[PDB]
């Protein structure tokens, strides 16, 4: 059990008092990812209810350049700064420039102290042994502050961040605590359901652009429409009922045998976007596109911001199916590999995993960047991609971490030799 929360609650009561007693400008810096926008929304709602006007800025990276610019505004009547999914790692520069500052972070800390001089407070649950890799997100840290004011309804946005940062399989620690609070206070219903019911669009559209999972023989409106018609589902239906689910699963198992991946615990939230999965996806797509303020408007439930969000999400999903259909996969005994576009190799690699591991790579300058990916059924059968990718050391290179995700870097001239060798090291099956 978590007496770690009692230790958390000491810092939250202080953050509350620091906000309640601050009568000047308040300045909120947050990130463009789902965890950042969610954090933005929770913070926005918390501060409006506490009668604080504030200026919200969304930032890609919190670099030295950006701290300096933020700092040039700290001479002119110094605002309280609230850093969201960031600040713990750049704290030395924040202390230097003498910001009146609150850091709400879950990235690994540089200073394992909550109270850093008068007028800096860092809430980073690593300091209490939580783990921002698996048990808490920024949305969640921001929610832990919101609770001190009695704003349990902001838990809905906390859950969006949990899904954003991929900390919902499995749901551990504080994240588990937050979801249970949201359920206790009636702001989320959790129910097992087929993945296609997340999108509240026509089922054939839900199936065609779905990448969780990506079933390639169904990845176009035509094929998905044919497939649904041939087994008696109204393809323009927006929710599959229990009878439809059976007909769908019964038939799809021939094209996609791992039925269990089509069934998901759905978070149904008290938010105009009724599905936390859908909201997470929407927020990520407006963030990818630099529509940060629209992002904040989706969190605040603006009808037009949501219409924009829906349009951008479905554009994003079409482009992603187009990029997947264009990958030239190459078989190699134990492994598929592909050459791909800078920034895309990892996300593509994880979507293309069925039976065997998948290594994507980009050739930039003198160097080849690999991203190797697998699944739980692959680690259970003996797979660790960390040891596989480490074989880069044999080619003058370096090789990455984790049993499913891992990367590597090798000279462009040694690609075919490296992949050959990573393939052999998957004798561990
Ligand atoms: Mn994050
Ligand atoms: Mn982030």
């Amino acid at each position: 059990m978590m007496e770690k929360l009692k230790e958390i609650e000491k810092v939250t009561k202080a953050i509350k008092e620091k906000i309640l007693n601050h009568y000047g400008y308040i300045r909120v810096i947050t990130h463009h990812d789902t965890d950042g926008l969610s954090s933005g929304g929770i913070l926005a709602k918390m501060l409006m209810r506490t009668n604080k006007l504030f200026h919200l800025t969304v930032v890609e990276h919190l670099s030295k350049e950006v701290i300096e610019k933020l700092a040039k505004e700290n001479e002119v009547n110094k605002p309280l700064f609230i850093f969201a999914d960031m600040g713990s790692g750049q704290i030395e520069e924040i202390i230097k420039h003498n910001f009146n500052a609150i850091i709400l972070d879950h990235h690994p800390p540089v200073i394992k102290d909550s109270f850093i001089n008068e007028n800096i407070i860092q809430l980073n649950p690593h300091i209490f042994g939580v783990d921002g890799s698996r048990e808490i997100t920024a949305s969640g840290v921001c929610y832990l502050v919101a609770r001190e004011f009695g704003y349990y309804d902001l838990s809905v946005l906390a859950i969006v961040g949990i899904i954003g940062d991929m900390q919902y399989n499995p749901l551990l620690g504080l994240n588990k605590f937050i979801v249970n609070e949201a359920r206790e206070y009636r702001y989320v219903k959790i129910m097992n359901d087929i993945v296609y019911n997340i999108y509240d669009v026509e089922i054939y559209k839900a199936i065609a652009y779905c990448t969780k999972p990506y079933i390639p023989d169904l990845a176009s409106e035509g094929k998905a429409f044919k497939f649904l018609k041939d087994i008696g589902i109204d393809p323009n239906k927006k929710q599959l009922d229990d009878t439809d689910k059976k007909k769908l699963l019964s038939a799809i198992i021939f094209k996609y045998p791992k039925i269990e991946n089509l069934l998901i615990d759905r978070y149904l939230i008290e938010h105009k976007v009724r599905d936390a999965f859908l909201l997470s996806e929407m927020l990520n797509a407006v963030g990818r596109n630099g529509l940060f303020a629209v992002g904040i408007g989706i969190c605040l439930e603006d009808d037009e911001c949501i219409k924009i969000g829906n349009q951008i999400l479905w554009e994003y999903k079409k482009n992603l199916i187009n990029e997947l259909k264009s990958v030239k996969l190459k078989k190699l005994n134990n492994i598929y590999y592909f050459e791909g576009k800078k920034g895309m190799i990892g996300i593509i690699a994880s979507i293309l995993v069925d039976d065997k591991p998948v290594i994507g790579y980009h050739i930039e300058g003198d160097i080849a960047k690999f991203s190797a990916r697998g699944n739980r059924d692959l680690v259970n059968r003996g797979l660790n991609l960390s040891v596989a990718m480490a074989v880069a050391k044999e080619f003058g290179g370096n090789g990455g971490g984790h049993d499913v995700a891992s990367g590597a870097v090798v000279s462009k001239d040694k690609v075919q030799e490296f992949l050959k060798r990573v393939d052999e090291i998957i004798g561990e099956q």
